[PDB]
């Protein structure tokens, strides 16, 4: 059995394992970190299947579940969030923040969505780049996201760039352990202490939400809020600033579709949809534990055994989409859905958050940049490590 994660097969490409897989053997075991086996699921019918199969559960303290580094395992210890619930516990606390992820929440929220890419954009024009080459991932692609997000949640405008920073620090691929568990002290104390403040003064913000209508009628207690705000801030933001990155660089490797986007900018919600299947940048998060004995395929999953479903393999999945490996913003979309953002009840809650502003960026950037251009030859983009998902480091444009 191959060991598990799979390397991508170069810097924007997914593991090369997984295209065989998919023609010769769709439900294969694989050899995780501490030895153990792991079913891993490739094809798309099958990676639903596991999203959604009520005989599969995602609580991490049963037996199998499958960790795929160390401090996974002891991250395992602490009192779960929604993300590590089954029903019903799963949407009893999920939905206590689901109001302010809504399509009809986001949106309200497009102004100000765009008013701060504008923003942005605005600071990066002033700055310029007389002097050289300007990192968009720290300008631009770090920022937006970790600016609004820490918005929605309630923190005060002049404490962004300094939380924006220790954020990062905590993914940072050359940060020591030391520093990114600082890093993460620090986020953690920061909320704790804005819970304390909203629970006596709320303002109309995620924190105040929680504390008037969960902690102080006792639903949850004010620890709870702290991870809870902790979950939504860490879990996506740095996806959101690779998929910025990599929306840039995909359209400098595609010259034409991004002429097309220059002359019709109203395309950029069809080059978002492409994006997310192409690039999947969060391709380790659909992961279960068998509760009964299951068939999956032509493989009998026994109970108390691990599953990893690849919705990375299900986005390329030769059976659903044409051409799975060419990116293509014009393509047809079957009836199937695209698994950028999971699928079943625990599909990302900040779905339309995250293709509204992703929509805003790429209907904007070339816009306020028309000649907005990678600085570096293509084939020495910094990508993440290939033992990673997929993502970039680091961006230098002109423009
Ligand atoms: C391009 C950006 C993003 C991508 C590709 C992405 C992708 C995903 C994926 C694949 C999952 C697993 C869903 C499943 O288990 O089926 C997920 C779950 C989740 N995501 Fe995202 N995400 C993004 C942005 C965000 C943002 C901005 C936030 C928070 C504001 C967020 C918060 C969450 C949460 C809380 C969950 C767990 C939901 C649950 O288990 O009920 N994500 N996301």
């Amino acid at each position: 059995a191959p060991s598990f994660p799979f390397s991508r097969a170069s810097g924007p490409e997914p593991p090369a394992e997984f295209a065989k897989l998919r023609a010769t053997n769709p439900v294969s075991q694989v050899k995780l970190f501490d030895g153990s086996l792991a079913w891993l699921v490739t094809k798309h019918k099958d990676v639903c299947f596991v999203a959604t199969s009520e005989k599969l559960s995602k609580v991490r303290t049963r037996q199998g579940f499958p960790e795929l580094s160390a401090s996974g395992k002891q991250a395992a210890k602490a009192k779960p969030t929604f993300v590590d619930m089954d029903p019903p516990e799963h949407m009893h606390q999920r939905s206590m923040v689901e109001p302010t992820f809504t399509p009809e929440a986001v949106k309200n929220l497009q102004p100000y969505i765009q008013r701060t890419v504008d923003d942005l954009l605005e600071q990066m024009k002033q700055k310029g780049c007389a002097n050289g080459p300007v990192d968009l991932v720290k300008e631009f692609a770090l920022p937006v996201p970790s600016y609004i997000i820490y918005t929605l949640l309630g923190v005060p405008f002049n404490d962004l760039e300094y939380l924006t920073q220790q954020n990062a620090i905590r993914t940072n691929g050359s940060s020591t352990a030391r520093e990114a568990s600082a890093a993460n002290q620090e986020l953690l104390d920061y909320l704790a202490i804005l819970v304390e403040q909203r629970l006596v003064e709320p303002k109309d913000d995620i924190i105040s939400k929680l504390c008037t209508e969960q902690v102080k009628p006792g639903n949850i207690d004010k620890s709870d809020a702290v991870q809870i705000a902790f979950l939504l801030l860490v879990a996506g933001n740095a996806t959101m600033v690779n998929m910025i990155a990599l929306g840039v660089a995909t359209l400098a490797q595609h010259p034409d579709q991004l002429a097309q986007l220059k002359a019709n900018p109203s395309l950029a919600p069809q080059f978002v949809e492409e994006l997310c299947r192409y690039h999947t940048a969060s391709a380790l998060a659909i992961k279960r534990t068998a509760k009964e004995d299951v068939m999956i395929g032509d493989k009998l999953v026994r109970a108390n055994e691990g599953i990893i479903a690849s919705n990375q393999s299900a986005n390329r999945d030769e059976e659903v989409f044409e051409n799975p490996d060419e990116f293509n913003m014009n393509r047809k979309w079957p009836p199937q859905d695209p698994l950028g953002f999971g699928f079943g009840d625990h599909r990302c809650i900040a779905e339309h958050l995250a293709k509204a502003e992703l929509t805003t960026v790429f209907s904007t950037l070339y816009q306020k940049f028309p000649d907005l251009k990678v600085a570096v030859p293509l084939g020495k983009i910094n990508y993440t490590p290939l033992n990673r998902d997929v993502g970039i480091v680091d961006l230098p444009v002109i423009f």
